[PDB]
């Protein structure tokens, strides 16, 4: 009964047989990781272990762009995009 | 056929018969919306139309917390959590 992590098993059970890939595009990866971590469900073990495929530059820019998009949407919601 | 929006149809077709709820917790909602918008897939029509259930305060704080978590993870990745 050694489950690696319920996060990946979720993705495995998703639909029927999920594709448990370590991702590639940091947008997709970080979006998925964000979706997990910001909701409540702990990110997949390999994420906390090796961050999948996060290089400490492009992924950083990805995060920057992410919070930028968030700031834009925040501006839209609060400021009505002025 | 007249497809409302491929985004919701995705969620409909997901697994078998997805639960097309307008969400409730802004964390879940915004996480889902973020996952969509940051990846590439346009957010569900009702999101661009009425933002689902976004009130221009708690959702704003949700966005703040989101970009905060992003900044924290960014700090972890780049600064190694100092």
């Amino acid at each position: 009964m050694r489950n690696r992590v319920s996060t990946v098993q979720q993705l495995t059970k998703r639909f029927s047989l999920g594709m448990l890939q370590g991702r590639g595009p940091l947008k997709l990866f970080m979006a998925l990781v964000a979706f997990l971590r910001f909701l409540t469900i702990p990110p997949t073990a390999g994420i906390l272990k090796r961050w999948g495929t996060i290089k400490k530059s492009k992924a950083i820019n990805v995060l920057r762009g992410f919070r930028k998009e968030i700031g834009r949407m925040l501006n839209i919601l609060n400021r009505r995009r002025r």
